[PDB]
């Protein structure tokens, strides 16, 4: 437990950030500061505006299971509003198709998707918790594509593939499988695979801009921290306009760059290093042909395929003159990056084989995406070594790399964390 006149610094207001306020808040610790680089609010959560509309940058949708976001939708006052998610499934031809009537394939993946539904629910007991501090079972260390191979269910990848791969989180070859089923646990992947889910007409971001008003600190924005030390059992923050002392650090923002700008430690050096991360390009896009709906591409999901678009976004039904917006990978560990050109070069060729040329590209972002280590370094340990320093010179650990990529997942950890350590 922390003491509630502490002085509390929260680096980032993204989802985490502003959760991690919220929560301390509600928790009756009010003299906490959130410190933003930006000019704004919500991180990933990214909704710009044009032509009267808002698109989506960053994320785009929820599920029914998003319990800590209807809490802040509660506080908010924000509701799921946003227009229907549909998708069809095209070949790297354009090709449109349906995978579940492939008369050899059908039977395989719902064979292999009831046979994990099973083991999930028994051998792997508690595989779904928040966070990686319960330490999981060891097959769950094993990149996604091993742990399925082990257990005979290979044939559930065709499933959990497409909200993973295409959404940028990155390969079943190597990503361990403790990322994937913690965000796909077995009642979100049915309510993907059923289309319930959640959008918001104002964006996502909308929502944190309006958490963000509610609270009783809201960010301070454009604050460009240059050094933080943690002497004598404080927090000294040097900023470009000031420098101050707090009492506790809550860290939301990636754990590699704060090395940077850190009196970092050995343990927070070596561990820290080990971040591994996701460049997912995102082309908001003014096309001809406009889609009739959303479309996914699993052949373009191959890591063989890498920098082509995966999926892309049909948002505003009624008007074929609004965004739409492709989704791409630049990284796997078994390949050199792709460059951003030549990355969008192939959003222009690819969607002009789906059908949906480009005429104009008008915003594009290669974000910091999934934050996460190797299965090696997972096996070896890396969250019972990190979350072991939770509060090691009043720091505190949080944000996507503690838990996922998603903003549900980052909330709910900063959530748990005020449970965990403060209160
Ligand atoms: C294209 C795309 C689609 C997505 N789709 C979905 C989706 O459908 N559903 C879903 O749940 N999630 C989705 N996400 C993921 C989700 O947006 C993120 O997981 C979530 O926003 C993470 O929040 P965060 O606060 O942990 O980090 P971020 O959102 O990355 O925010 C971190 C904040 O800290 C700030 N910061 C960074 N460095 C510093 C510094 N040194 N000093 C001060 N501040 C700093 C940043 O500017 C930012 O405001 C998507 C993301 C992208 C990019
Ligand atoms: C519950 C969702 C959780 C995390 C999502 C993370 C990332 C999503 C990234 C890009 C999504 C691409 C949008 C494609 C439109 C989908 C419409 C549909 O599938 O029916």
């Amino acid at each position: 437990s922390i003491s509630k006149d502490s002085r509390i610094a929260i680096i980032g207001a993204g989802p985490a950030g502003l959760a991690a306020g919220m929560y301390l808040e509600q928790a009756g610790f009010h003299d906490y500061t959130i410190l933003e680089r930006t000019d704004h609010v919500g991180g990933k959560c990214h909704s710009p505006n044009y032509h009267g509309r808002r698109y989506e940058m960053g994320a785009i949708m929820g599920v029914p299971s998003y319990d800590t976001i209807q809490e802040i939708m509660d506080r908010t006052g924000d509701k799921v509003d946003g227009p229907k998610l549909r998708r069809e499934f095209l070949h790297e031809d354009g090709e449109i198709y349906v995978p579940e009537k492939d008369p050899v394939r059908g039977p395989q993946v719902m064979a292999a998707v009831q046979k994990l539904g099973q083991l999930l629910a028994t051998k792997y007991q508690g595989y779904d918790a928040n966070g990686h501090y319960n330490k999981v079972h060891e097959d769950l260390m094993l990149p996604f594509d091993e742990f399925l191979a082990l257990n005979g269910c290979e044939a559930a990848r065709d499933l959990w593939i497409n909200p993973f791969t295409a959404f940028g989180y990155g390969h079943f070859d190597n990503v361990p499988a403790a990322y994937v089923l913690k965000y796909l646990d077995f009642v979100t992947m049915m309510s993907f695979a059923k289309g319930d889910l959640w959008t918001w007409a104002d964006g996502t971001q909308a929502m944190f801009e309006h958490l963000n008003a509610t609270l009783e600190h809201p960010a301070e924005r454009n604050v460009d921290i240059t050094r933080i030390t943690r002497e004598d059992g404080k927090v000294h923050i040097h900023t470009t306009d000031w420098d101050r002392e707090s009492d506790v650090l809550v860290l939301t923002v990636p754990l590699e760059k704060f090395l940077d700008y850190s009196d970092a430690d050995d343990d927070e050096r070596e561990y820290f290093s080990k971040i591994i991360h996701q460049q997912y390009m995102v082309d908001a896009c003014l096309v001809k042909e406009y889609p009739t709906i959303s479309g996914y591409v699993p052949d373009n999901m191959r890591p063989e395929r890498l920098g082509h678009v995966m999926v892309y976004y049909h948002r505003w039904a009624d008007d074929p003159h609004q965004i739409i917006t492709t989704y791409l990978l630049r990284n796997h560990p078994d390949y050199a990056d792709k460059t951003q050109e030549e990355c969008r070069q192939m959003v222009l060729d690819d969607m002009e084989t789906f059908g949906h040329p480009v005429e104009k590209i008008i915003e594009e972002q290669t974000w910091y995406y999934f934050p996460h280590v190797s299965s090696e370094d997972y096996k070896a340990g890396w969250y019972e070594k990190v979350e072991g320093m939770q509060g090691r010179r009043n720091t505190f650990y949080a944000g996507e790399i503690m838990s996922f990529g998603n903003f549900d997942e980052v909330c709910h950890y900063s959530k748990d964390l005020v449970t965990r350590f403060f209160v």
